[PDB]
């Protein structure tokens, strides 16, 4: 599927959790959840190749990938990782981690039928779930 476009979020389930039992700070955290309620995301595909830039005033991650070729990011939490990106299914991509020890983190990225956009992040039992839509 093609994921290009800018996605605006509709849901967030557990992201406060999951910034939660990683430890971040509760000063942090509150300043984290409530720039992660409202950020701009953009997505360049062309075939196996990837960028994603999703902005909020107080972190900006911008990846620019190719699916199978590993590739330096930060974890949810702010710690450095290598991270490598493979096509589990037809609609859905899946990135594993390995920090630059810890947590078991990953993230994943798919699209439905209608055309929402669904991301999760993990971090060994807890599940983060953002659902977006195409502007
Ligand atoms: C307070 C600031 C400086 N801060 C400090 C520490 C951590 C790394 C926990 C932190 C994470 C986010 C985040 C995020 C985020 C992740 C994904 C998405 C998304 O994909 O929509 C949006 C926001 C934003 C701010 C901080």
């Amino acid at each position: 599927p093609n994921f290009s476009g800018n996605w605006k979020i509709i849901r967030s389930e557990n992201f406060e959790e999951l910034l939660k039992v990683l430890g971040v700070n509760v000063m942090l955290r509150k300043i984290a959840v409530a720039a992660a309620s409202k950020p701009a995301v953009e997505i360049k595909q062309e075939g196996d190749t990837f960028y994603i830039k999703t902005s909020t005033t107080v972190r900006t991650t911008e990846i620019n990938f190719k699916v199978g070729e590993e590739f330096e990011e930060q974890t949810v939490d702010g710690r450095p990782c290598k991270s490598l990106v493979k096509w589990e299914s037809e609609n859905k991509m899946v990135c594993e981690q390995k920090l630059l020890e810890g947590p078991k983190t990953s993230w994943t990225r798919e699209l439905t039928n209608d055309g929402e956009l669904i991301l999760t992040m993990t971090a060994d039992d807890v599940v983060c779930t953002r659902v977006y839509v195409r502007e």
